[PDB]
């Protein structure tokens, strides 16, 4: 007696939470400790991490 | 839902404090002590430091 509207459903959800990367900074204080940078000087400074 | 502005930062500082050199002067009083410089005289005067 009923004319069914033939439509059933399925569903799902997608969760995009974080950003791809975290650029953790540990800044450099390049004259350093137990060192010295003078005017006109020339050299190299290294920070591994 | 958010469109991230994808920019992270890193930083560091450089410390140029001193001038390259210190010209310590210890002046000379060349007629010296226990010596004598006369008019028209000729000679040599030495200061090691
Ligand atoms: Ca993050
Ligand atoms: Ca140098
Ligand atoms: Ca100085």
């Amino acid at each position: 007696s009923v004319t069914s509207d033939r439509t059933y459903y399925g569903y799902g959800d997608v969760s995009v939470k974080n950003e791809p990367v975290n650029v953790v900074v540990s800044p450099f204080s390049f004259p350093g400790a137990n060192a010295s940078l003078s005017s006109g000087g020339q050299g190299v400074f290294k920070k591994p991490d």
